[PDB]
């Protein structure tokens, strides 16, 4: 009943979802591909994180396979993903968690391979995106190559959901205060086509462009061109927070505000939208699995139709149990 | 050029004091601090993490703290009313504790016989200036003065170019600000503001800040038009503000930039810095500007709601403002 | 006479407060009052619950009818800047773990038995009181010391392995260098140390060299190596995990696969649970919240010669040293 | 002064083009990097985020990069064979791409037309040089040599005076080292180093060194007397060395300070320097010493065994040692 799962690229998502789905026992992964890690590398790699402690569980290299909670995974070192033999493993889903494939033209190699489904943990300039709470419903069967959008759109969608759903969002512009990835240098170093993110993660601030709030705006069609934002990058290693300044079409009340996202945390949300009154700091997340904790002592109204509202997300964790129950959900369909 | 006294040789003392003798505006003849003896503000003043060795010369002469050739007199006077200031020739004096911020508690400098007390902080009930905004607002019946925050001198120069230029309806501002000395190592007590106790190397952790309603203040049609809110990050210096506002007349962002940059090239040059270069934080280290717009990291909605972004070292760009404003009322005397 | 003895914790700190998450967790002793007159009992609900470090608390944490209470157990809670007029006798405290920083003599820490206190444990060193490191010199605890010390995290990280380098092949000389996790003595940025001027300066932004009397008091835990080791320590910006860094020359020689068996024996034996042994690839984040005093890194050490060595030993500097306190009380109530 | 290509502009190349251009002591006339282009270059080098902006000029013009008016010919060649250094009057070639430390690899700079190659890392098979050590080793007939590690600079100065004066039995060294280009920010691959592959912000991470053992190779008479190891901390910049050493002769710390301070002063002035100071790592950031002997720091248990401790801005002292090291080969001819 449970999907079999292949996941490419074993990073910190590719790990994380791997360490999602042995915890949730949601789907089952049966092959890893990644041509950088050899497989008594990945064993060290998924035992060890400096981010969210030693894995919970047992791993061990045996037969030429990982071996996760006495649970045998069939091991590929491939860099042209068209060449992995996902059906052989009995890969039916993909996690397509390198970075590199992200195009609808680029994750379909794995179809080649024999997978039946892709799944892109990134946004994609053309597949299908979902956020789960906000818009998983509205896939289909029909829908080989699929989007689980990025960390923060998964932050900002379950919040803006509900305040749209309530009050209505004319325009928003979003700030999200963003911790170090991979994609971050140590010192000073060569990024050509994106200048700042070349510079030394420890030592900066740097901000960054993205579309995680534009493409709010296709999880949430109603809030297609309503919305748009940029990031900072600051030195932690991880969890992260959205800054929503928006006009609400409807006056609301700050107590008004926090009323509706709780009553979402604890019903149809619950899980993915969290709600909190304590005096949190970004810590208190770590490996917290919601995609998106509103922080009501945080935000702050100037009227009741302008307010800055804020949520905390841990952005490997929470996306991570995102992508494993997306594919719960789409297996559930099949 | 007056003659500056100092109380406080904290991270704004010592920066003050830094600006003074670098630019050579002002003239500093005393200072004042229980937690620290002579010998040390040697050290303290000599060495700094942030900004780097001083280019210059300090040393204990004669019981005196001789920078650039220079002697300083030396109080240790645990009560600001017991401060013989008028003694050692400070006409004007800074009051950089932040326990004195209210005019009553920093009326006390005037006891010692100090003429005019600039307070470096906001302050509950003294006229706040900002330069380049609304210094030209100071005649000689002012005495206990305040220079506002930092966060506010970044902020208030650009608000007043966007309001000059296009009106600002309203707005909501973020900082992202550098650890300062009130944050915790680790986990620590903060009693009054829990968040602020918790590992500042280890946590974004989210303040409450009145600097965007106090530009409300130094620019009065603004009064209630800002409010905001700030995060705290485990950087050693320079901050940034995120000003998300709502405008009057349409502007396109390449209408912002113009008038930005023509204000950083005329009447705000020195204050208000432009940029288009692909920066970040440390590029700012030291930087002098109290508000540097960068117009790459900022993005426009539409033609009336956009998100504005202006780089400050919070230490270094205010201290120099501390001294030019104090250069200003020279000009007034 | 007695069974599990009932503890009271003076300063709810960074080892207090995890001292009172060890005792909990191992049930090895009772928590039954905290003394703090900067933390109230509202904020101490939320600095036990939540943790930068170590993850939030995995139990029940409340205030009630002025109480904490702590996985349904109330304990009673002071506010006294004064520790002779802290009542523990009244709440039934028996030992008290002295974790303030502020009383560390004999005499300041004796306070505590004004207020009916029977035994205190300082959770630093000391001038004057007796020092111990589970596993090394606790059985030569006796009933008659009333007021003594845990050592430092530093000397239980040392001690452990300083033990069986010399029981297997004797420690001529030794020098240590602790590269050590930032603590709450240091500060965010440049300021006001006047006593130990690089202590004042950022912790975040710099490596800072500081003096440590902790390889000099193992000769006080391992008498045979008195005068015969000392060291010092760089704080380096990271919140937790430290590491020893040893540099000895033995008597008999010693080839390292010879050092590492014999440690690894240790931390099979005699020594299991204050003395760990890995061969695996780790760095510090490995080790947080690790209860073991000190862990041996095969792979990390190297050796010169057979005479002349560079040990390698990991510490979490707040979970290890916690944990010790609590064995180290429920090993003094059993000589009771 | 002559004329010097620099062969990658990652740290080590930018940092030995801006010690050129600081010292004057050579002439950097051509650059190659087939990944980093012309406006690029311009942006890596006046913008840094440890040392500052640079002092100075910086622009493209006319297909070259320009510093303080000086043009410069940009290449952009993948294999080293191809590079026409020779066209661009390049005499010497710095090697700091770290991927060519071989004799054979660095060789290919003689193809176009280069005279000597010094490569800015340690090499398997070149001759190593430590300025003030063993530099009056070099001779015209080297024409691929070695400038070490910055570890190796900061150590063999260091042991130099200590052995001359006290005499090395053995010694083991510990360097704790700030973060370099080679780790990553968070858990990533590094397959054949496990450890350095781990968050470099969230980890203190041991690894391996031979700069102890190669101290062996530029001091010959301690060979297999010198070994250690590096801990990387979540610092950017600025190292310590850590020695432990067994000295042959009895020497009181205070003996031990008086002949490295004489030393500083004397034969290693500019590169082992002297400090009684309470310094901290930021302090040595940007200073252009190999090593800086901390005596505050230090401890002996005996007369015969010792802990010395050494500061190195890890970038800054190693790229002014590049310099000067390619000063000194242009002197012997
Ligand atoms: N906070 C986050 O990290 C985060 C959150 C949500 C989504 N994502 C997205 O998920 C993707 C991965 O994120 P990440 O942080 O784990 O980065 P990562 O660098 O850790 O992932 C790359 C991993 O895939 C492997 N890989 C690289 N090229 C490969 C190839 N050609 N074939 C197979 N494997 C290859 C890498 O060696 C590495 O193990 C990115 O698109 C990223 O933006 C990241
Ligand atoms: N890595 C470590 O933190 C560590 C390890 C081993 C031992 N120790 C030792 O244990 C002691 C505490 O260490 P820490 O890191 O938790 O420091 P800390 O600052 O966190 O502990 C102080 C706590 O006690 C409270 N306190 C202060 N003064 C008090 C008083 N007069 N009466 C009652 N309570 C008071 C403080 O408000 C604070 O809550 C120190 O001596 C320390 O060196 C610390
Ligand atoms: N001893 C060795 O065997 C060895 C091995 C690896 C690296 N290294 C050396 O690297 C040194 C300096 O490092 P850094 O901190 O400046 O690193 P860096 O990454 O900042 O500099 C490397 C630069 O070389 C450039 N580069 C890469 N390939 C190139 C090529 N084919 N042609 C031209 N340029 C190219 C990159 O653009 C990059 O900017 C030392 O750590 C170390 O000596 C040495
Ligand atoms: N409105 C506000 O936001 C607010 C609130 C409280 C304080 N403050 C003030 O506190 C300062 C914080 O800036 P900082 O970086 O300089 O902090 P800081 O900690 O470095 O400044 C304190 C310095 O003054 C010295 N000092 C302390 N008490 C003193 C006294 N009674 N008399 C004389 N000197 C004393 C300290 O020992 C220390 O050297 C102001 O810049 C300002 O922020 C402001
Ligand atoms: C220094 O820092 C060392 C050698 C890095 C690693 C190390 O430290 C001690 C022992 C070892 C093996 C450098 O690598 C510098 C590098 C950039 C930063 C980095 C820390 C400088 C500028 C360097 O010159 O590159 C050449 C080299 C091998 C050493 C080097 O100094
Ligand atoms: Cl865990
Ligand atoms: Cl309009
Ligand atoms: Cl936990
Ligand atoms: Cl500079
Ligand atoms: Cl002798
Ligand atoms: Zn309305
Ligand atoms: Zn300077
Ligand atoms: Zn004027
Ligand atoms: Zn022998
Ligand atoms: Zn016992
Ligand atoms: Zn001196
Ligand atoms: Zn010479």
């Amino acid at each position: 009943g449970k999907v079999k799962v292949g996941v490419n690229g074993f990073g910190r998502i590719g790990r994380l979802v791997t360490r999602a789905a042995f915890n949730s026992g949601k789907v089952d992964i049966v092959a890893i591909n990644d041509p950088f890690i050899d497989l008594n590398y990945m064993v060290y790699m998924f035992q060890y994180d400096s981010t969210h402690g030693k894995f919970h569980g047992t791993v061990k290299a045996e037969n030429g396979k990982l071996v996760i909670n006495g649970n045998p995974i069939t091991i590929f070192q491939e860099r042209d993903p068209s060449k992995i033999k996902w059906g052989d493993a009995g890969a039916e889903y993909v996690v397509e968690s390198t970075g590199v494939f992200t195009t609808m033209e680029k994750a379909g190699a794995h179809l080649q391979g024999g997978a039946k489904r892709v799944i892109i943990s990134a946004p994609s300039a053309d597949a299908p995106m979902f956020v789960m709470g906000v818009n998983h419903e509205k896939y289909d069967n029909s829908l080989k190559i699929i989007s689980n959008a990025s960390c923060t759109t998964n932050c900002l969608a379950p919040l803006a959901k509900v305040i749209h759903d309530n009050f209505g969002i004319v325009e928003g512009l979003m700030t999200t205060v963003h911790a170090i990835t991979a994609t971050q240098k140590t010192v000073d170093g060569p990024s050509g086509k994106l200048w700042r993110d070349g510079r030394g993660a420890l030592q900066n601030i740097i901000p960054a462009s993205t579309g995680a709030a534009k493409a709010v705006g296709k999880v949430i069609p109603e809030l297609n061109g309503k919305l748009t934002g940029m990031a900072f990058r600051v030195p932690t290693a991880n969890v992260s927070v959205v800054d929503l300044t928006c006009r609400l079409e409807k006056p609301a009340k700050y107590d008004d505000i926090k009323k509706v996202v709780k009553q979402a945390s604890e019903g149809p949300l619950k899980g993915i939208l969290g709600y909190t009154e304590h005096q949190v700091v970004s810590s208190d997340f770590n490996s917290d699995t919601h995609s998106s904790t509103f922080d009501a002592g945080a935000g702050i109204a100037l009227n009741d139709h302008f307010v800055k509202l804020i949520s905390w997300y841990d952005n490997e964790f929470g996306y991570s149990n995102r992508v494993v129950d997306l594919m719960a959900h789409m297996a559930s369909k099949e």
